[PDB]
């Protein structure tokens, strides 16, 4: 989560492996309709509870999409259509902290040879520094995210760890990610504080752990 | 959520008045970087608890993007790049139920002069037929939906309603041709509804049920 961002500029977006524009044409109950959407990948998330530190493991990082959307709120029109000349430097622009979010460890399912559990284990090592095995993972929920513009499905896993599995670092492969250990005592106040940029996966992860897992511990 | 879907095809979308893909170029830790994202407005959601029926109020509708993703999920390559020879008929296709989702009532922060609570009330009227008062909405949470591809912020509201407050029809706006069905989920079987993986549900529904049962339901009796 290196909040140090410079040279922020918005340019044209032609072709991406992550954003593929498509149109579904269809008839619903006889009525001809169309819908423009983006083909994107499914994903997985994992909530880790470190029972030694009595803390939940989260990740903090810079999200360029969040930063861009935040520049638009405080300076309307900053994200207008870019001409063919080249990327337009965002002026005025916000500090990189505007794009800094707190999330669950997450990763895309964009490699055909890895299971959902294997993607979750790979991401927990690269981002959080914890050694996980697929047999240590439990499925919490599988849901659809962004039903309006994408049909992506995200699967949330839960797992319990100690420092004995933190045999190395996260922070991406080098990617700049800061690992966050949230003590259980202040976890609910963390999730409810709008001053922190959080995802729904974090709010639900914390809420689900405290209401269903924590009362059955010890 | 009429599940009769026919003629499903996928077409190239070169120019879309609804899609706004952009790329952010920036400098971080001294190493030039780029990121592909979509400019989307913010949104609101509202969870309703009908005390007269002791049921949470949800919406069910056909989501074309969800349908396409499920066809692709069962038949990879269904959404391969489309050539210039018109729309490509989806063959094989799936029954329309594969795109039918259960969601919370939700709308976009696009109408000027309307606060977040108002936009939520208008969506509850247009989609669920309930007439709400904005000052009666309790703010549950505010958060960044889809941080990887969008910078949109979503705010969730909650309020209790009665049968008498359902002073409007259902369905949404017929201007877009929307076909939205209202669902009343009984309270004693709501958690099993959110855990059963055999229904296309959003995280907002799963969190909404969980939050209601642990933060609102004990204080009712
Ligand atoms: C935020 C999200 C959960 O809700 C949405 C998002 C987009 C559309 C949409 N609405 N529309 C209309 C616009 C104008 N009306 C008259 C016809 C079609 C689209 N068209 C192409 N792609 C589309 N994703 C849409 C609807 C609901
Ligand atoms: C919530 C999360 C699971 O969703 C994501 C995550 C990352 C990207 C993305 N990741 N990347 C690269 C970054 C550098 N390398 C090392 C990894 C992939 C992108 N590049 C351009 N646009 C992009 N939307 C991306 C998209 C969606
Ligand atoms: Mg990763
Ligand atoms: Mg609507």
């Amino acid at each position: 989560s290196m909040e140090r961002i410079e040279g922020a500029s918005v340019g044209r977006c032609a072709a991406s492996p992550y954003l593929r524009p498509l149109t579904l044409h269809y008839r619903q109950n006889g009525a001809q309709k169309s819908w423009d959407f983006m083909k994107t990948h499914d994903s997985v998330t994992v909530l880790l509870f470190n029972s030694s530190r009595r803390s939940l493991v989260l990740v903090k990082q810079f999200r360029p999409a969040v930063y861009a959307g935040e520049v638009e709120r405080r300076f309307p029109g900053s994200l207008a259509a870019v001409d063919q000349d080249g990327p337009r430097e965002l002026q005025p622009a916000l500090p990189g902290s505007a794009g800094v979010t707190v999330e669950l460890c997450a990763g895309l399912v964009d490699q055909p040879g890895l299971s959902l559990e294997e993607v979750a284990c790979k991401e927990a090592w690269e981002e959080c520094g914890y050694h996980l095995a697929p047999s240590d993972l439990r499925r919490v929920a599988t849901y659809w995210s962004g039903v309006g513009l994408t049909g992506s499905r995200q699967t949330m896993f839960y797992t319990e760890v100690t420092d004995a599995q933190r045999s190395g670092p996260g922070g991406g492969l080098v990617e700049l990610i800061e690992v966050v250990h949230l003590p259980l005592e202040g976890a609910q106040a963390f999730a409810d504080d709008p001053d922190i940029p959080k995802t729904l996966g974090v709010i639900f992860g914390v809420s689900w752990f405290l209401s269903q897992v924590a009362p059955n511990l010890d």
